[PDB]
């Protein structure tokens, strides 16, 4: 659903740079079998920025076949242009996703009007749940809490991935939105906390490599068992940290062919191959997790 | 050439949000007429990130044919993708472009090395002027001084576009490159600054309506009469600051519909129209700058 | 104790700048009758700045008498020479207070080392109970967890007023410090947040003027009904907020004047009177949380 | 004068952390024939916030002594409590030094009305010329150019020593001061660009090792020939940047030890030793200045 270990879902390349069909069975399979709760393809972590709207259309249909039910698959559908972000929208209307990861347009920095045009006009154009996504970080504005009430209001905005590490925006926007919208973490090293201030889940990088363990201290957290969540959460905590010690998805692609659940760890320009001390220290955070 | 004040033009459209050819042609004759340097068509506030890859191709067109040789042009051709970037740059190959002005990959924030990758690919495939631009605050990434002088030593990479508003990096960038590597401010508000360091022009959104003073002030900096060029800079300050007032290109599209330089100031979402606020400060902005 | 809502108390004074013992009385009994834990004398709050020391000692003197008892009382020893904190801190050694609070060297900026040696020696010559003190903002300094991981183990040291707002911290130090190091929010606005996340209680301003509200927050917080809890935090959000709309204590100590705990809201220079739309803002959070 | 190369020096210290007079006359001996325009005893780098009054005081008028006329003496004056400050310069006021360098209020972080109450408030106690100083980084507040335009209108204020590394203040300032108001940087790293646009000098900590290649730089800078006074600067860049690799003086003194200026290194608590790895940075600068 969209709650819980939710994973952003590495695109497997092969030698060439397209998608590896085996590599990505193998990785849905993983998934189905380590109890993660859904699948968000072809996100920032499965390199949307380089694959084209047609690559991008068929790893989607390609993971929602091979999951063949067993796992629900929500798509990144984000653009910087509205009409852009509206036709990719379509291309999955009757798809069979559950749902659409739509991030705040990217280097054009709208206005909080912009935001909210952007999202409403978007929406009207489907029936699927829109889940916002704000990562000022990466796009150059931020969604304020007082925007996302507005939109919250919109009936197919369902909920929120909030990637900016700033905790106290979860209760200020839990008191302008509905307890039934849902509130997902875009941080992994602040997930629990996130969850502990009343998050729902997390959409995670880490779950690439340790989804078992992620979807076992999410499921804690949910039943409010905060302080044994809090052990497998320090074991992970490294891996937290050190699969961005160079630019996502560069070391968890990496992680993922070392781990042996994909053939290859090829990226897209301008993505490069993890350095060498690169590969030591997610080696070490692999070992320390109880991974390798 | 690539030197003194370089419009970055904005892309006049009809109520319907489709390019306006005759409000085109009257900016472009204008520019002729007020001694703009030269012009770059299809940049950020010439709204890129909204128009396709065939309008971009057909506004680059127009242009230069209402330009009919009159004022060198240089066409936008960044992408976050290195791919498509070099797909993009093929499509100018030999239309009469002057050069290229393409921006760092935002969004999926690549490495330094990513960035040298990135800008040396695509300046191998093509025989244009490529000119280096930097604008952290949009694309969530940053290209060092380093880089830039790894970078510079491509034949093809001839300037860099410098938008962080960091002046003490014209002369750690002036250090690592040949003396023959242009330098253009990419922000208004400190752009005399810039020059006064070393830079050589500045690749401007206030020449959009104050062309002539800009140019003025450029040629008298070129020439190191900073204190009169200092007269024309505060009288235009306002402007550099509320063009800026709303998402750019917002308040300078009003601006050009204010003067009658273009027939409407529509944009394409997520850009919204101006607010009543922010028409009373532009207003004032070109009072101040005596030019309504 | 160290738990609960503690008040960082103003220095009520007189219309020449002195302590003002009426109104100190006025203000302790309030302490008393409406249930807060305890009083941080002379902090930052209480214009430590621009007491010098005699008078310093003298407030607490004053403090600790007035208090006759009823309520500890945890005095404000830091400074930024070592030798100077040592000198303060043994004014009080045997002088009925509970602990000290001291903030972490400001202006001069010393290294992780330094904090380390800092405190340690502090803690050294003294047998009171040690809660150190970070706040960024105002220091030009960042106590960093490893460092109180450090610390903690020194036996004297018991806790830290975290002031950062960065929430992430609180685990992050947990994890470092045994089960009985106690952490104590040092920001209004987030302090909540930073119970339900582990935190221990908050060293706040707030209950300067709502000291009852804030006592009850805790106390609920505390007993993990943090839902009741909500709704008193969104009633004083707006205080918690309008009450730096100034330099504080500039707007507390009006606050205080207004609700006519003290007889004046005398500040000493460089903190000036409240402005007329300062008043203004501040009258309506009062408002807002019902007090006025 | 307030012009060229003015040394922020470091005040010696023996074994005992006791002010060293024979290193100070030393280091007075060599600036004199080094062609050092001015000395600002007791300011940040010669540890004031270490010093009591009495301690300050004394070292003021060693140096002066010691200085015996041959160069100009500035006294560090700042508090961050007006009647503090206005003591502190009442002691200073006949001794023979030709002007104050006065901070602006650090730790209780004034309003931009509090830092012109104050600053004006110790102007007219005295009769000697006040420099400003402002660096946020240290203090937590900042005194905005359009502050400095009110306060450069008190006939006692004359200059300011800018530290904020941000270059468009050099112009934002000149425009709103008098011609005869003084600016001079506070940051090494970047004192030939804030030349450049139009500063008359700079207070410096790599002056304390390089006396000589500084003062020269100056006046080419003064001079308007940029080009030489770069070559100097690059020579003296890694000093610039390394000297504060640890919290200064920590770098400084160690160099003036390691150049036989000064008998020890030693530093007052909370500032600690040179590291190891902090020794082989600081001399590798050292060589590459030509000084070793
Ligand atoms: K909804
Ligand atoms: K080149
Ligand atoms: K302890
Ligand atoms: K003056």
């Amino acid at each position: 659903m969209f709650t819980g270990s939710i994973v952003a879902i590495v695109t497997p390349m092969d030698e060439k740079g397209n998608v590896c069909r085996a590599s990505l069975k193998k990785l849905i399979d993983y998934h189905v079998a380590s109890g993660t709760s859904a699948i968000v393809s072809v996100g920032t972590t499965g390199e949307s920025a380089t694959l084209n709207h047609d690559e991008h259309a068929d790893v989607v249909m390609m993971t929602l076949d091979l999951a063949d039910g067993r796992i629900p698959v929500i798509a990144g559908t984000g653009a910087n242009a509205t009409a852009e972000a509206i036709s990719l929208t379509q291309r999955f209307n009757d798809s069979g996703i559950v749902g659409c990861l739509t991030v705040t347009p990217y280097y054009n920095r709208p206005s909080q009007e912009g935001l909210y045009q952007h999202f409403k006009a978007i929406a009207e154009h489907t029936d699927l749940p829109q889940i916002l996504y704000n990562v000022p970080s990466r796009t150059g504005c931020d969604l304020l809490p007082e925007t996302v009430g507005r939109l919250a209001k919109v009936k197919n905005i369902i909920g929120i991935k909030e990637a900016t590490g700033n905790l106290t925006r979860v209760n200020q926007i839990k008191e302008l939105v509905s307890d039934d919208f849902v509130l997902l973490s875009g941080d992994d090293a602040s997930a629990l906390d996130f969850m502990q201030l009343g998050g729902h889940g997390v959409i995670s990088v880490t779950a690439n490599v340790a989804a078992r363990d992620m979807a076992q201290m999410c499921k804690l957290a949910a039943e409010g068992h905060f302080a044994e969540a809090r052990v497998i959460n320090q074991r992970l905590m490294p891996l937290h940290n050190k699969l961005f010690v160079e630019p996502n998805p560069i070391p968890v692609k990496w992680a993922c062919k070392e781990l042996g659940l994909v053939a290859t760890d090829t990226l897209r320009l301008p993505m490069t191959p993890i350095t060498d001390s690169g590969r030591e220290t997610v080696r070490a955070a692999l070992k320390h997790a109880g991974l390798l």
